This record gives structure tokens, C-alpha cells and sequence, in this order.
């Protein structure tokens, strides 16, 4: 029987110092109604928290770990750079080893610009997409989250009526259509195109689960953007560097104009970044007019955790994520069905997410349909077992490159007796 | 004679992988007209260019290096936390040591909500004041720079009014001089009843350093109290810099909210807001105002600000004043020798010296500074070995390490600069 009485008493303490005791909405574990553990140390694929318990780890702070906790290769890097001087607000020849790296890896990017987090990246693209096309609308879709910019605060699910403190100035320019509802976005295009400055899209959605594009969604995007000059942007915060090799865009062969970067790009220190074509990102200052800056942007410290993050990850890595991700998922469907639990696995790459619903989960509107009283049960129960998975129906499960055989096997085995104790 | 010749290949490769070849406008050393300084390396108040040029550091990462470079306790936290796990992306027992330590130094801060840089602070703090007061609209300074949200890019100064910001966000930001209460009241007279807040630095930076006039501050406490609008201090550059409890605490005036960056990381990307509990109770979880961060006090950024700022005490403020005061009669003796128009700005620890006579008070008459003294200025001190920040529009920074050696060499340097200006 494991014990959080340690983790109890530090969430006292916690939320009497910051709103709900905690930096980021999701880690006080309200949608599983359970008290949030408090981590200590983590190893590879595995975290322990402050009672001394283990668990396997499929959170990896949310995406930033494709190599799992304290990787050899990225601290002795970060204690190498840490002993020169962390910051210089000076240029460094590491950002241009990393600019040089991402613009390879990432096939839209001609030119990039780091920032120090996926809120940042979008929120620069929207303004640079608004900058060069001159005009004023974005669109977006409907349980996506693009980080906590005004302009993508609208419709932005689960855990996000909207946001208040968005004024209807700002509401009035961005238009929301279902994900996977490409009509839609062509109607919009009827009403609004020569004002519509981009689309932003997350090339597999991430924040309603994971939910990958339906045939013909993002190539339909590609078409109506460039008919309409409207930009694409590809907000790849959650899929980079983590659906494939070459990220959403190199998986599915559709090419935006902007890339949105963040999470793995960090490799677990906050980093983001925004990059496309050339003539568009010249825009940005102080090549063009339109004002980005960031005082730590680009600090070495920042710039090793990434390089050696990327350098580490192969075609061969991909390969081994999907390998993985099919045995989870043949392990889950095989737990479910025996136990006659409603469920709808999806996977897109490495990525996959587990639904409790028999619904084909193509949009918000069938994610929701999700029961999440078996949701919470099920998590209790992972958590017993020894397997820290997102808490949250709303998340699919992140594999790193160090996620054993034997942490898979585990994984199944635990979720066999979870799922025993549903009904 | 001083060579440059790794730096110039250095940025040649630059200008290929990056707008402008940076990741900050600052960095392209444009304002001086010179070819940018790649460093390498620092060490307490030395850092090194890619050439190994050594140089007297007054830029310390435009304000977060408060204990200068690779401060020893700061990299042996930082090194046993790497070890452990940078981020858990799950509440860490760290957080809740460097969230009582802010709470504990800055005066208005009850509750306090960490990000990871000075612009996630400010958006996220005009956001709550819009949704507490269920206001739209937001007034700040001309000519002071609050970080890159939407909102805040109308009359930024120095380095930036942006394309990319619809109407639609223009419209509800009112802008008037620092430091001028009277055109703020008669904001508040004709449209105080939509004013969310007021967003302020308690001494601007972006102008280079220009203090607050008597009865500013206090003025905008009254102006907001009485009209229902929030008080925002931006105290991202003078946070645990002007002052040991900060602006706020050093001229006595309490905010509604106060945005924290650049030292509260100490090198590392940081960033916060914090303020009345009864505020901040409304940001998410707590309450239905959304702001999220995946990195938001990950370990290692809470060891660096923690290690950071428990190393400065009361005394560490007595003797940036000190030296600070040093600065200003060297350079002020310099001045005078030579002939040279010239104002110094004091506040707390925070010093700048504009090449214009006029009492430099606001944008407009920091505008006044010959930029053609400041560029052949700037160029001597480097010949010289001292970085200094490449813009007039900024201020000099002190770390705990400069030592009384170090100012009189800047202060030597600066006299052979103001000799070669006319
Ligand atoms: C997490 C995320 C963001 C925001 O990134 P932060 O670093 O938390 O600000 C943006 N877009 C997507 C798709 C994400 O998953
Ligand atoms: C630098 C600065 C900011 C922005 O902080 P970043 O970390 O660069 O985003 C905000 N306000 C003031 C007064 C600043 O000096
Ligand atoms: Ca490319
Ligand atoms: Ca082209
Ligand atoms: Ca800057
Ligand atoms: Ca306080
Ligand atoms: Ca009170
Ligand atoms: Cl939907
Ligand atoms: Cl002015």
C-alpha cells in the first residue's frame, strides 16, 4: 500500500504560497481528485517522489524528456556550460551549432528564432504571420492549446466559458472551427479569407488526447491557406521532435510556412522557437519590424540541453517509439476487451492515447464523450501499481528513448489489473 | 590594438541561421554600429569574447547576473540538480522554497505564480487585472519596455509601433509620458471607468535609467485606488536590483501585483508574478483566469534563483550603492574634464549617464542624447576592456563581485573615451 504522506504535507505548504498550490493548473491532479504527488529525483524512465516511491514514467514533464530524467549526455553538457557562464546577452557560437541543427531536422525552417517557451513561439508567429500578410484574423480549432497568448486563450479545452480577462477586441480576430472539420474552415475562408493572416494547427492534436488529422485535413489546410494568402502555421510544441524524425510536417508530407518549437527542443530546461521561410522570419527585428526579443533567449545553458537533446535522436529512435507505442496499444485493447471496458486507442507515430469511450475519437466532441469517473479510477489504480501517467483523460501517454522492454511489459500488467477494478 | 576576427566569422555563419543573426535585437550591437562580440566565457565581473578579449562586465546579461559570472554556489546547485532531473512537470518541494523566499522580499507579493521570463509575467498579470476588475483597458509609459505581449508593444522606446498587433489590441491600451501624473488623471477622467490597470517600472530602464519624479508613484497608487484599476509594477530589470526589497520597498509605494524576471533567475530563464492573495486566488486552478507553463518552476530555474537571491542581503545593496556612487563622480569628473554634455540617473544601485545636459526625466529628454558621442564613446570603452550595455537607452549593472579595482579601471577607461569625443 503506497504511502503520500510526505507529498500531503508539502501540498500544505504549497498552496498556502502560489493559486491552487502550484506553477501550472495541471499539476495539482484535480481531474483525477487526487493528491498531487510531489517529485524528488527521476532516472531514465524513472521518477520517484518525495515518499521514496518508484514509478515508471510516462509524463516526462509533459513531453520535454524524449531521453527520459538526468540523460549523461545533456548534464554533463549542462555542468560543463553551467562552470563558463550560463547567460551572456551577447551572441554565442552554441545558438548558431542549434539554429543550424534545427533547420536541418525541421523541413520547413530556413530561419529560426529561439524563445524560452511554446507560449512564446506562438504567440510570435501569430504577430509575425499578422506583420507580413497584413491583416488582422487567425484561426484556430476547438480544444487546441497553443500556449496562453490572449489571441489562442479561445476554445482551448480541457482545463482551459473562455479565459476571462480577454477583452472582445482581441476575441473579435480569432475565428475557432472543430479539429478535423476541413469544411468548415473553407466556409470561414468564404466569409473572412482576405483578412484570415494564418491557421494554426497542431499537425496531431495533443490537449483533447491525442487525436491525429483525419486523410486529407492538413493538405486541405495547405490548399486553402495558399489560395487565400494566409499563412499555415504548425504549432509542433508538443509534436516536435516526437511524432518522427523530421516532426509532424516530415511524417505526413505537408509543409507549413511557420513552425512553432518547444518541449523536446529544451530537451528540460525552457526553451521554445519559431522558424520558417526566409522571407517571412527577415520580418522579425532587428531584420524587419516586428518586435520579439527575449532576455535569456538563446543562452548557452538553453542552447547545450538542446543540442545534445537532438544530436541523440535518429531515424532509428522513431522506429523504436513506434514498436513501443504498437505494444502498448495492443496491451491496452487487449486489457480493455477482456474486461469489457468501453475504449478507443489512438496513435499517430510514437504518439497514442487511450480514450475511455467506444466513440472513434476524431474531434473534441468525441473525446469528451470519454467516461471520466473509469478515467480516475483507472489512474488511482496505475498510480498503486507504479506507473506515473499524465493525469489528465485529456493527454496521451509520452515515451522517451529509454523506456525499457520491461517498463512496457510492467506498463500492460499494471493496466490489466487497473482496468479489472472498473466495474 | 584589439582584434574581432572570430566574432565577424562568427556572425557571418549567424546571419544565415537567424533573423538578423540573433535571438535578441540588442545582441546585433546596431545602436553602436559596431560588429557584435561573440562571448565565450565569464568569471565573476570578467567575461571573455571568442578573440580572448577580457572584459570589465556592465551588461551581466542585461540585468540577471546580480553575483556576476559562474557565482561558485550558484553552479554547484545547479550541477546537483541537473544530476536529479532538470523538470518532473509535478510539484517539487524547491518551488515551495524559492515561492516563500519572493514572498518573504517582495513587499505587495501574498501569493506568487512562477514563468519563465519577464514577458509570460507581464502578459499574464494585465490578463488577471483585466479579469479581476472586468476592465479592457491598459495604460502604461511611453518610451518603457514591458516584454513582447500584444498589449504592451504601443510606444515600447528604444529598439521597438510594431506590425503584427491588430486594432483590435491597440485600441485598449492608453499610453502617456513617464512620469507625468496630470495626463494619467485626465486618462482616468475620461476613461477610468475601463481602466483594468496601470503597468509602471518603478524606475525605467528602457530609456535608460530614469527615476520616478516625487509624488509619480504614490499619484498612480491614489489615481488607481480611487478608480477601481489595479497598480502593476514591473519590476522585471529593478526587482532584487534597485533595492533588497526591491523598487516597491525602496520608495515605500505597494502594488496590487508585481511582475519578477531577469535576477530571480540569476542566469537561468525565470520569470514571475505575484501580488494580493485575493488576486491572484483567481488564476488558474484557483480560479478561472488560464495560465499555464510546462518549464514554470522546473528545478534547476528554482535552484538558480533561489542560490541566487539568498545571497544577497541588506549589506549587498549598501555596497552597489557605494560603488554605484563611485561611477557617477569618476564619470561625472570625466565628463566635466573634457567638456562633454552629460546627466547621470541614481536610483538605488541603478546608474546610466546620458551624453545631453537637459535633466533626463522622460522619453523625450533622454532623446536629447547625442547617439553619435554615445557610439564613439561606446567603441573606446570596449577598446578599453569594458562591456558595457551597446544602447544609450540603458543603464551600467553592478554585480555582488565588481571589485573597487574594477571601477577605477572603468572609470580610467571612460576618461580616455570622453577625451576622444570632440
Ligand atoms: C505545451 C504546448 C504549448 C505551450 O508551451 P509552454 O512551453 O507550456 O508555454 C503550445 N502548444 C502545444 C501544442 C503544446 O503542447
Ligand atoms: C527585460 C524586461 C522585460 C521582459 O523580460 P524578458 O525575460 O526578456 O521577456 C519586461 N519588463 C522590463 C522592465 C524588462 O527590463
Ligand atoms: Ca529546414
Ligand atoms: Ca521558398
Ligand atoms: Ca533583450
Ligand atoms: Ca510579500
Ligand atoms: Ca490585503
Ligand atoms: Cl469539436
Ligand atoms: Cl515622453
Amino acid at each position: 500500500m503506497r504511502k503520500f504522506d510526505k507529498s500531503i504535507a508539502a501540498f500544505e505548504e504549497a498552496q498556502d504560497l502560489m493559486p491552487g498550490g502550484v506553477n501550472s493548473p495541471v499539476r495539482a491532479f484535480k481531474s483525477v481528485g487526487m493528491n498531487p504527488l510531489f517529485m524528488e529525483r527521476g532516472k531514465g524512465s524513472k521518477v520517484y517522489d518525495i515518499d521514496g516511491n518508484e514509478y515508471i514514467d510516462y509524463v516526462l514533464s509533459w513531453g520535454p524528456l524524449i531521453h527520459g530524467h538526468a540523460n549523461d549526455r545533456v548534464v554533463e553538457a549542462l555542468k560543463a556550460v553551467a562552470e563558463r557562464g550560463t547567460s551572456f546577452g551577447a551572441p554565442t557560437e552554441i545558438e548558431n551549432k542549434l539554429a543550424k541543427l534545427v533547420i536541418e531536422r525541421v523541413p520547413s525552417i530556413e530561419i529560426v528564432r529561439m524563445v524560452n517557451s511554446g507560449t512564446e513561439a506562438t504567440m510570435s508567429a501569430l504577430r509575425l504571420a499578422r506583420g507580413y500578410t497584413g491583416r488582422n484574423k487567425i484561426l484556430k480549432f476547438i480544444g487546441c492549446y497553443h500556449g496562453h497568448g490572449d489571441s489562442l486563450l479561445i476554445k482551448a479545452g480541457s482545463g482551459v466559458p473562455d479565459s476571462p480577462g480577454v477583452p472582445e477586441g482581441v476575441a473579435k480576430n480569432t475565428i475557432t472551427v472543430a479539429y478535423n472539420d476541413l469544411e468548415s474552415v473553407k466556409y470561414a475562408f468564404e466569409q473572412f479569407g482576405d483578412d484570415i493572416a494564418c491557421v494554426i494547427v497542431e499537425p496531431v492534436a495533443g490537449n483533447m488526447g491525442v487525436v491525429p488529422p483525419q486523410p486529407g485535413f492538413l493538405e486541405g489546410l495547405r490548399e486553402v491557406t495558399e489560395q487565400n494568402g494566409a499563412l499555415l502555421i504548425f504549432d509542433e510544441v508538443m509534436t516536435g521532435f516526437r511524432v518522427a524524425y523530421n516532426c509532424g510536417q516530415g511524417y505526413y508530407g505537408v509543409t507549413p510556412d511557420l513552425t512553432c518549437l518547444g518541449k523536446v527542443i529544451g530537451g528540460g530546461l525552457p526553451v521554445g522557437a519559431y522558424g520558417g521561410k526566409a522571407e517571412i522570419m527577415r520580418q522579425v527585428a532587428p531584420s524587419g519590424p516586428i518586435y520579439q526579443a527575449g532576455t535569456l533567449s538563446g543562452n548557452p545553458l538553453a542552447m547545450a540541453a538542446g543540442y545534445e537533446t537532438l544530436v541523440q535522436l535518429t531515424p532509428e529512435s522513431y522506429v523504436e517509439f513506434e514498436r513501443k507505442a504498437e505494444m502498448l496499444e495492443a496491451g491496452l485493447r487487449k486489457a480493455a476487451e477482456k474486461h469489457g471496458i468501453p475504449h478507443h486507442i489512438n496513435r499517430a507515430g510514437s504518439m497514442i492515447g487511450i480514450f475511455f469511450t467506444d466513440e472513434p475519437v476524431i474531434n473534441y466532441d468525441a473525446a469528451k464523450s470519454s467516461n471520466l469517473q473509469f478515467f480516475a479510477a483507472y489512474y488511482r489504480e496505475m498510480v498503486e501499481q507504479g506507473v506515473f501517467l499524465p493525469p489528465s483523460q485529456f493527454e496521451g501517454l509520452f515515451l522517451s528513448t529509454v523506456h525499457s522492454d520491461a517498463d512496457i511489459e510492467a506498463t500492460i500488467a499494471a493496466a490489466e489489473i487497473a482496468m479489472s477494478k472498473l466495474k
